[PDB]
């Protein structure tokens, strides 16, 4: 049973906890909406082998957290989490995906660009733009809806499977 540390980071709003939530959910609960960084835990099998996923949903770059920089050291994985409808969310990507070279002195770190709410008919960042900008940075890129989860699960096992693939360079 191998361990991921899998960190989600995006500009408020995208829609970081509701794909977070909606991945580890066991829904005993109805209604979860949290408003404050945490971690949660959910063990998945991911081509054959079981999986212990450790995913920490962070807050924006607005809401201070005086563990971030240790946050991402520990992460081996990152979500970056835009939202289709969201023009600046979109833009925002390069500010995380440097806070996370900056702190891991590195340009290859496994990570996915999710493009989230993709339920929504209205959207203003087209897909080739997504694509072309996973492109310049080497990473897949995914569309997700936190509400249909369409593409959920599919995006943090990406992820894991770049971890991996990144493991055994
Ligand atoms: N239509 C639609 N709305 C979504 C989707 N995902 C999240 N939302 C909505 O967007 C809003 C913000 O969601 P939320 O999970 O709090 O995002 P966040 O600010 O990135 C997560 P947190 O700040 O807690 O780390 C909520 O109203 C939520 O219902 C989605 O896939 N589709």
């Amino acid at each position: 049973m191998t361990e991921y540390k899998l960190v989600v980071v995006g500009a408020g709003g995208v829609g970081k906890s509701a794909l977070t939530i909606q991945l580890i959910q066991n829904h005993f609960v109805d209604e979860y909406d949290p408003t404050i960084e945490d971690s949660y835990r959910k063990q998945v099998v991911i081509d054959g082998e079981t999986c212990l996923l450790d995913i920490l949903d962070t807050g924006g770059q607005e809401e201070y957290s005086a563990m971030r920089d240790q946050y991402m050291r520990t992460g081996e994985g990152f979500l970056c989490v835009f939202a289709i409808n969201n023009t600046k969310s979109f833009e925002d990507i390069h500010h995380y995906r440097e806070q996370i070279k900056r702190v891991k002195d590195s340009e290859d770190v496994p990570m996915v660009l999710v493009g989230n709410k993709c339920d929504l008919p209205s959207r203003t960042v087209d897909t080739k733009q997504a694509q072309d900008l996973a492109r310049s940075y080497g990473i897949p890129f995914i569309e997700t809806s936190a509400k249909t989860r369409q593409g959920v699960d599919d995006a943090f096992y990406t992820l894991v499977r770049e971890i991996r693939k990144h493991k055994e360079k």
